[PDB]
């Protein structure tokens, strides 16, 4: 395709850059965008033909549903019903890290973006870039994480160009995304609210605003987020020693607060600041994977606060848990 990458100011965007992404999903075109959690590769989510190219190019599954990103309140009406008992909660999370399912009301929005199901995915990001993009486009935009189907969300530019370069026809970057982790889905469709991935909202904030928040199993157990190199996730710290020595050559990914006792190792971050360890944990994965070794070694971490969706993609990502 010949790909274009054009660098903007994330609080204020350069308009003629928006403008020139707006022309090509106007076209049909999928193009590779910021948001405050990872970088998405989008089209118009009225355009069944655009989406489908999202799915050809990430070689996606038809049956993973597309999230459908919105700029206002407005656009909601247009797509969801059923969602006026929850503006209130809304209102206090968006823009924001959120993806909200409802049932859908839109014809607009074709089949191939909900993958035939009755609910569609919402969010409003919280990332300027995003939102002056899909305002001054004038529809919907849907996009997955930018990332080939099962390797770790991108981040930032570098590794959307790893997975993209020469397949998309413009990237915009606006530098390493805040979060470096996918929105939190919670589910009002039911009775009880469902989260379906955790993520920068935390549980225990939603746990607070919703008591009855269910959390399926699938959420605290275990394609996504993995590594080119095997990968060995050790939420049982004192087994460390058996494990590097039954693997004996590695990398590990750890914490700063125990850098110095692994010889190979990449630091993630700080237990300090957690929120360290969120942002990068993708990266390191993807560094993991070059350093030339035959396995990627991961620390555990707490279940709880940003931690618990880190671990939740650990888990998806490893070829061996260590319990
Ligand atoms: N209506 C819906 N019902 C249930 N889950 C939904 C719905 N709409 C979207 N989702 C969820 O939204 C998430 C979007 O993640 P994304 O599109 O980046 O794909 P992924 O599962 O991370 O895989 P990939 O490796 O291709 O990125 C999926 O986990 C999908 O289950
Ligand atoms: C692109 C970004 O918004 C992302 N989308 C996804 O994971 O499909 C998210 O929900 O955080
Ligand atoms: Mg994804």
């Amino acid at each position: 395709a010949s790909t274009r990458v054009l660098k903007v100011d994330p609080l204020f965007p350069d308009e003629k850059v928006l403008k020139e992404a707006a022309e090509l999903l106007r076209n049909g075109e999928v193009i590779i965008f910021p948001t405050e959690t990872v970088y998405g590769i989008g089209a118009d989510a009225y355009n069944e033909e655009a989406c489908k190219k999202i799915f050809k190019l990430k070689e996606r599954p038809a049956d993973n549903p597309l999230i459908v990103h919105i700029h206002s309140f407005k656009q909601l009406e247009e797509i969801a019903e059923g969602y006026e008992p929850h503006l209130d909660f809304l209102k206090k999370f968006w823009p924001g890290p959120l993806t909200v399912i409802f049932r859908k009301k839109s014809e607009k929005i074709p089949p191939v973006v909900t993958a035939d199901l009755p609910t569609v995915a919402v969010r409003m990001p919280a990332h300027p870039v995003a939102l002056k993009l899909i305002e001054l486009f004038g529809h919907p935009i849907a996009a997955p994480s930018a990332n080939i189907s099962g390797r770790p969300s991108a981040t930032n530019v570098k590794h959307v160009i790893e997975d993209f370069m020469g397949k998309v026809k413009l990237i915009i970057d606006a530098g390493d995304t805040p979060f470096g982790l996918e929105s939190t889905i919670v589910d009002l469709t039911k009775e009880k609210p469902v989260l379906l991935r955790p993520g920068p909202v935390e549980v225990e904030r939603l746990k607070e605003l919703f008591p009855e928040l269910v959390v399926p199993d699938f959420v605290r157990k275990g394609r996504h987020y993995a590594p080119l190199k095997p990968l060995i996730l050790v939420e049982d710290l004192t087994k460390m020693e058996e494990v590097l020595k039954k693997y004996p050559d590695h990398v590990v990914i750890c914490v700063e607060e125990r850098k110095e006792l692994y010889d190979d190792r990449i630091v993630v971050g700080s237990l300090k600041n957690p929120y360290s360890i969120a942002q990068n944990i993708f990266s390191a994965l993807r560094e993991a994977e070059k350093m030339g070794k035959e396995y990627i070694i991961v620390e555990g971490f707490e279940e709880r606060g940003i931690l618990f969706a880190v671990m939740n993609r650990l888990r998806k990502a490893a070829t061996e848990i260590v319990r």
